[PDB]
DNA sequence: AGCGTGGGAGTGT
DNA sequence: TACACTCCCACGC
């Protein structure tokens, strides 16, 4: 499970297993994103091409991810799939505090619930 | 709230 | 490098 790409640059412990992954995040340390957006105007650019497609669909408008049970389209498959448990009920996040027993669909609503405890 | 929806990131083919 | 899938974090209401 050892990594062998890993970046050099100082206070970073970042390492990957193959070198393209290495040489795209040295560009995070460089600043390099090749990938510029064209549609109006538009500042956005990217270091991977496939956040600029991505991207892209905000101009376009695409929504390309259908829900099955409403017909609702989205932009994105990751967030189908978190609207979909609003359907199906799933909540796979759950607190773990001795007395709270919530559970949430998304990682980030978890991660707010979890600030409510302490002590 | 609960959830829409974006960038950043890791990893799969 | 292209493309696809997945997850975290963030903002906004
Ligand atoms: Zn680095
Ligand atoms: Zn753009
Ligand atoms: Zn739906
Ligand atoms: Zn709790």
């Amino acid at each position: 499970h050892m990594r062998p790409f890993m970046c050099a640059y100082p206070g970073c412990n970042k390492r990957y297993f193959k070198l393209s992954h290495l040489q795209m995040h040295s560009r995070k340390h460089t600043g390099e994103k090749p990938y510029q957006c064209d549609f109006k105007d538009c500042e956005r650019r990217f270091s991977r091409s496939d956040q600029l497609k991505r991207h892209q669909r905000r101009h376009t408008g695409v929504k390309p991810f259908q829900c099955k049970t409403c017909q609702r389209k989205f932009s994105r498959s990751d967030h189908l799939k978190t609207h979909t448990r609003t359907h199906t009920g799933e909540k796979p996040f759950s607190c773990r505090w001795p007395s709270c027993q919530k559970k949430f669909a998304r990682s980030d609503e978890l991660v707010r619930h979890h600030n409510m405890h302490q002590r």
